[PDB]
């Protein structure tokens, strides 16, 4: 879920 979670914050920030 962290891993996850990574990708994210990088595609907003």
């Amino acid at each position: 879920f962290k891993r996850i979670v990574q990708r994210i914050k990088d595609f907003l920030r």
